[PDB]
C-alpha cells in the first residue's frame, strides 16, 4: 500500500480567499491521487480550521463556514487530511485573506476647531486634518478636499494641511463652517467620509 498525496498548487504556495466571499461559498476542491487507486476520504484538521471550513469527505469540496475580515485576521494556517482507509496524510495550507475596499476613511483628533487672526497672510498653513483607511492599495489611500470648495481656504490633497488663499475680514465674516471630504482612491467603488471644520476669526 502507498499513501495518497495532494495535487493542488496551494499546498506548496498559498490559497487566496477574498474577504467578500459569501459564507457557504465553495473556496476550492481538494484533489489527491493514490498509486493503488484506493477510494479517498478528505477532512479538515484543527479547531480554528474546523470553524472556518467544512470539507465534503468524498469529493474534497471546501466550504467557507464563517465570514472573513482582512482587517481583523489577514492570514491563517489550516491542515487538510486525505485517507485511503489504511493511512492518513495531512497537508498544511497558508490561507491569505484577499482585501476588498470595504472601509471608508476614519477621522482622528476631532472635533476640528481653529481660531486665526484676520491679518493671517495668504499662504499660511493654519490646521492639520487626519483621516486613515485600513484597506490595502489605492482603496487604502486618502485624498482630502473641501465640499463644496472654498474661496478663502484650500486643503492639501495628500497631507490635509489647511491654508488661507484669500485675505480675511473680521467685519464681513467672524466664522467659517467647512466640510472636509476624505476619499480613498479605489478605481471601481471609492468610499468617502465628511468631517466638520470650524474656523473662528479674531481681531
Ligand atoms: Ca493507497
Ligand atoms: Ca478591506
Ligand atoms: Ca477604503
Ligand atoms: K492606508
Ligand atoms: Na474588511
Amino acid at each position: 500500500n502507498r499513501l495518497p498525496y495532494f495535487i493542488n498548487y496551494f499546498f506548496d504556495t498559498y490559497l487566496l480567499i477574498s474577504e467578500d466571499t459569501p459564507v457557504g461559498s465553495s473556496v476550492t476542491q481538494l484533489l489527491a491521487r493514490d498509486l493503488d487507486n484506493d477510494p479517498l476520504v478528505f477532512g479538515v484538521v484543527g479547531e480554528e480550521a474546523s470553524r472556518f471550513f467544512a470539507v465534503e469527505s468524498e469529493t474534497g469540496v471546501v466550504w467557507l463556514r464563517q465570514p472573513l475580515d482582512r482587517e481583523t485576521k489577514s492570514e491563517f494556517t489550516v491542515e487538510f487530511s486525505v485517507s485511503d482507509s489504511q493511512g492518513v496524510i495531512k497537508g498544511t495550507v497558508n490561507i491569505q485573506v484577499g482585501d476588498v475596499n470595504d472601509n471608508a476613511p476614519r477621522f482622528h483628533n476631532q472635533p476640528y476647531s481653529v481660531r486665526i487672526p484676520e491679518n493671517t497672510p495668504v499662504g499660511t498653513p493654519i490646521f492639520i486634518v487626519n483621516a486613515t483607511d485600513p484597506d490595502q492599495g489605492a482603496g487604502g489611500s486618502v485624498l482630502y478636499s473641501f465640499q463644496p470648495p472654498s474661496n478663502f481656504f484650500a486643503i492639501d490633497s495628500g497631507r490635509g494641511i489647511v491654508t488661507v488663499i484669500r485675505a480675511l475680514d473680521y467685519e464681513v465674516t467672524q466664522a467659517y463652517q467647512l466640510q472636509v471630504n476624505a476619499t480613498d482612491q479605489d478605481k471601481t467603488k471609492p468610499l468617502s467620509t465628511l468631517a466638520n471644520l470650524a474656523i473662528t476669526i479674531t481681531d
